[PDB]
């Protein structure tokens, strides 16, 4: 509807939908939503030629070549030259109208939010302006590579105070308690469903992102699409929200691990934030890290080469870990740094040797060689204070190295054991109070107004420890950051606890109680999770921690430490006996140290004599009769 100029523009838009034949792949009714959005931002900061410019921007958001963008700006631009295209960049009368953004960009206005150390290169500013040009209309989805920072750009734009970037990181079996939210009771009452993360962003602002929705748990996808029936109305028993504008973004991945719905991929104004360029990253790391001309440049080139040799790990978040970790001042030392950080996740020696060549193109305990290259890595990652997982064989040395470091760095390794409430009690509790405070209320009344007695509590209630008295919340990592938290078997941990741990992870701690933000004096989450309900976390939540993978006669020496006083050479038989049992039964060259451990237990529990008969009955008890 809303000149003969616009009739020439009708000819231009028709030329665009006619040059649809320049090859799904910019399908039919995308032009309809594009015309709707052109109508949307029409008077709101727009020339009609600029309206079609921003419109066909979202006709070529997810594309291959910008010669279509060249012809599209040629059409719209012609309807509206290099000076004219610069006049399209005049945001001045556009922004004259809602907290504005930089250029072709004046969004809405909310917590007062401001900038960051999030320095932006050319292609980054391009995609940022793209997502911004999306972010004035009102759904939106943004697929691609995870290490390239989709929510990095999303929060870089949320820095301009559209809202906060509530990154709901659904891993693999995220249920409705993550989305709709339910909560603990009260001081006395019940209060079953008393919180939210999606519905909280539905009531308030704080622009949510149901991230990683590629691996959705197969029904919250369905109820979330039920929430994409109405605009911002959420029925959960209790009817609706009807929000103001924050955003409603979402992020799948580079698309066969459970491919998303094409109906869902045709119900939102989608986007494809493709990977950042190479020298783009070379510039990007030069400020957020300390910069070296060739150490930094070659690391980016090595990331490119690791891409060039090509669900394992190649995350550039770990490249930032490699950068800020490397305190080298030496190209060989930095080579070893990027090596070992890349040699963290080595699930096989083949790819380890391959990456080694690619980089080459650029105390109560017992010492041991094959665990020294776990203890040294955990020591180094402790010095960097990075988040440090540990993955591998169930019973390989994990708690040993952890207690070894807590021996060496004198510390209080508060350990835990996962698989409800105690997972929250890693962060915080709410138990019934040990009633020493019930008698401390007598001193609290002795420090109370109008004191000369529960009748005195009534008298001070006439004119908050009284409410503490009427009510009858610490935690393990709260105690840790107060005073290393080794939450072993982290794969079977919680999700909301893992959510706050993700908030606890990246270079900052937080105590999401009415809440605060905890400090960190060395509150390491020196966790573990053995390989293999062994559902891994979000690939961010894996990638947000510097992991480590792990696996001779020293097993016999270890048993010699593990055994009784004299009682010696039976294990030297028992070691090779386990070896021949291993190659014979269930053929593999693993010492299977649960078995040898229980055998050393019974052998040091031999209340009888005749050593070889003890080992006879022992290997009968553990290995032999099991077969
Ligand atoms: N421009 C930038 N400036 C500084 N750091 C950046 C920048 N871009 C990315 N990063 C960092 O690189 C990582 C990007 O990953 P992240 O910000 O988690 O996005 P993401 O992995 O897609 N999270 P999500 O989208 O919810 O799955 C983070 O550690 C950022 O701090
Ligand atoms: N060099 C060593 N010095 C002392 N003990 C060792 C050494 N190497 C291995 N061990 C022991 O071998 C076992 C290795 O298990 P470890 O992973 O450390 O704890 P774990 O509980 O068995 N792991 P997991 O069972 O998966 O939770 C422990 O009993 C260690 O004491």
């Amino acid at each position: 509807g809303s000149n003969e100029h616009v009739i020439r523009e009708v000819a231009e838009l028709y030329q665009v939908a006619k040059s649809l034949s320049l090859d799904p792949h910019y399908t039919v009714r995308t032009l309809s939503r594009t015309l709707s959005y052109v109508t949307e931002i029409a008077p709101i900061y727009g020339l009609r030629r600029s309206l079609y410019e921003g419109f066909c921007m979202s006709f070529l958001t997810l594309l291959d070549h910008t010669s279509e963008s060249l012809l599209y700006n040629h059409v719209v631009r012609f309807t509206l030259n290099r000076d004219q295209q610069n006049a399209i960049l005049k945001q001045i009368p556009k922004v004259p109208d809602y907290i504005a953004f930089c250029h072709y960009w004046l969004r809405r206005g909310p917590v007062e939010e401001q900038e960051h150390y999030i320095i932006t290169p050319f292609v980054q500013k391009n995609l940022l302006n793209i997502a911004r040009a999306c972010s004035t209309r009102m759904p939106i989805l943004i697929q691609g590579p995870t290490s390239s920072g989709k929510t990095s750009m999303i929060e870089y734009v949320a820095k301009k105070t559209g809202h906060k970037f509530v990154r709901i990181n659904n891993h693999e079996h995220t249920d409705l308690q993550e989305y709709i939210g339910t909560y603990v009771t009260d001081d006395n009452g019940s209060l079953s469903f008393r919180e939210g993360v999606l519905v909280e962003a539905l009531r308030n602002g704080y622009w949510i992102v149901l991230d990683e929705l590629n691996l959705a748990p197969t029904d919250v996808l369905e109820a979330l699409n039920r929430l994409l029936d109405d605009n911002r109305e959420l029925f959960i028993p209790q009817v609706l929200v009807k929000p103001h504008p924050e955003f409603m973004l979402f992020a799948t991945q580079n698309p066969g691990r459970k491919h998303l719905s094409r109906a869902f991929r045709n119900r939102f104004l989608e986007i494809h934030f493709d990977d950042i360029p190479e020298n783009e990253l070379e510039t990007i790391l030069h400020k957020r890290c300390k910069i070296a001309p060739s150490y930094a440049a070659k690391i980016v080139q090595v990331f490119r080469e690791l891409s060039l040799r090509r669900n394992s790990f190649a995350t550039l978040r770990d490249l930032f870990r490699w950068a800020f970790r490397e305190a080298v001042g030496y190209q060989q030392l930095a080579e070893n740094g990027y090596m070992l950080l890349a040699e963290r996740a080595r699930d096989q020696k083949d790819k380890l040797a391959v990456q080694e060549v690619i980089e080459k193109v650029m105390s109560k305990v017992v010492w041991t060689r094959p665990m020294i290259r776990l203890f040294c890595l955990v020591w180094r990652c402790l010095l960097a204070k990075e988040p440090v997982l540990l993955v591998g064989d169930t019973g390989c040395g994990k708690t040993t190295v952890c207690q070894i470091l807590a021996e060496c760095l004198h510390k209080e390794l508060h350990i835990i054991n996962a698989h409800t409430e105690n997972g929250d009690i890693i962060g915080a509790q709410r138990p019934v109070r040990n009633r020493s405070a019930v008698n401390y209320s007598l001193h609290s009344q002795l420090c109370e107004k109008f004191n000369v007695i529960d009748d005195l509590i009534e008298k001070f209630e006439k004119l908050n420890l009284i409410e503490r008295q009427i009510i009858k919340h610490d935690g393990a990592l709260v105690t840790a950051m107060k005073q290393f938290f080794l939450l072993d078997e982290i794969s079977l941990a919680d999700d909301s606890v893992l959510e706050r741990l993700n908030s606890v992870l990246e270079l900052s701690r937080t105590l999401t109680l009415a809440v605060s933000l905890t400090a960190k004096d060395g509150f390491a989450f020196f966790a573990t999770m053995n390989p293999g309900g062994k559902k891994e976390l979000s690939p961010a939540l894996r990638n947000r921690f510097t992991e480590i993978w792990v696996p001779t006669e020293d097993i016999l020496k270890i048993v010699e430490g593990k055994l009784h006083n004299n009682k010696i050479e039976l294990a030297r038989p028992l070691v090779e006996y386990a070896k021949w049992h291993a190659n014979e039964y269930l053929y593999t060259d693993v010492i299977s140290i649960r078995d040898v451990l229980s055998a050393v237990e019974f052998i040091n529990a031999c209340e009888i004599l005749d050593l070889n008969l003890v080992l006879f009955n022992a290997v009968s008890m553990v290995f032999i009769d099991a077969l």
